[PDB]
């Protein structure tokens, strides 16, 4: 599981930092 331990969690993260798209 590399691919969906990373797939999902870290989605939330990334998808949170762009829509501040600032800090």
């Amino acid at each position: 599981p590399l691919v969906e331990d990373m797939q999902r969690q870290w989605a939330g993260l990334v998808e949170k930092v762009q829509a501040a798209v600032g800090t």
